[PDB]
RNA sequence: GCGAAUUCGCUU
RNA sequence: GCGAAUUCGCUU
């Protein structure tokens, strides 16, 4: 049975203004990054108007796209595309019911040309941060060794608490003025390694390494439009999340780029919209 | 988000 | 069970 190959084209139309940016968040336009997601089905998706979906960044406008139809793929590749779809909803967005088509997928350039990322794909199955948190080995001899690059489209997990479950964040910024011998926010510690020392026992092999400022991944399912006591509550720990300064030596890397996360976070509003 | 305490509304 | 109010704990 041959196959239709959607690409999800998302484009942000309308960047937050400064009055609505609570958060004070940086925008991220999806434009901006090649690899995105695409759909593939078995049979052919009806001709569905552009729709906003009303995202940190702004409003996004969704359009679904054909890519190609009319080609075969393996047993082995689809049950590879079968495990990172699954992946997608039970793991990055932590979700029973993915439509609040058939598989969803990541697609990338190859020259400004979009096509199945399997190198992606790979690449996930193959991450020791793939579910959870990957071991390290850092010593004085063999210390922590921290390089820009790798937190510039990052999202981080502490390797040192919530391990059934750990919370994921976006890198937000670099504090290159700062290192774990900066003062602690709460006066019961001096300093960042003091607090990390005493609370959980760990030790750092580098005490020149820049900190981290942090955005919580945590999304609402319904983006499609853009209070309590208990919103207060949330609102209250959400804005203490992202208060929060993290040691990179003390996280760990997700193999999924902030770039791609951000992307799959609309992915319920869509597929809902779809199979409406 | 994960928990706790106190008080109040909805049923006959 | 469906809701509401007030107060407190967990993150840096």
């Amino acid at each position: 049975q041959p196959c239709y190959l959607y690409v999800i084209g998302m484009v942000l139309t309308t960047p937050l203004p400064d009055e609505l940016n609570f958060r004070r968040r940086k925008l991220y336009p999806p434009e901006d990054t090649t690899r995105c997601f695409g759909i593939l089905t078995a049979k052919p998706i009806p001709q569905i108007p552009h729709f906003p979906v009303y995202t940190r960044s702004g409003e996004v406008t969704i359009s679904i796209e054909l890519a190609a139809s009319g080609f075969m793929l393996s047993l082995q590749m689809l049950e590879l595309i079968t495990r990172l779809h699954q992946y997608i909803f039970s793991h990055i967005l932590r979700l029973e019911k993915p439509a609040l088509a058939y598989c969803v997928l990541p697609l990338n350039v190859v020259s400004s040309t979009l096509d199945i990322d399997f190198k992606f794909m790979e690449d996930i199955e193959k991450s020791e941060a793939r579910i959870g948190i990957p071991s390290t080995k850092y010593t004085k001899e063999t210390p922590f060794v921290f390089k820009l690059e790798d937190y510039q489209d990052a999202v981080i997990i502490p390797r040192y608490r919530n391990f059934d479950q750990p919370h994921r964040f976006y890198v937000a910024d670099v504090y290159t003025d700062l290192t774990p011998l900066s003062k602690f926010p709460s006066p019961e510690y001096e300093t960042f390694a003091e607090y990390y020392k005493t609370k959980y026992n760990l030790d750092l092999t580098n005490l020149n390494q820049p900190l981290l400022d942090v955005d919580h991944t945590s999304s609402r399912l319904n983006l499609l439009t853009p209070l309590s006591s208990a919103e207060k509550r949330k609102a209250k720990w959400e804005s203490l999340q992202n208060k929060q300064i993290l040691v990179p030596e003390l996280c760990a890397i997700h193999p999924i780029p902030a770039s791609l996360w951000r992307k799959a976070v609309c992915l319920p509003s869509i597929l809902y919209r779809l199979h409406c």
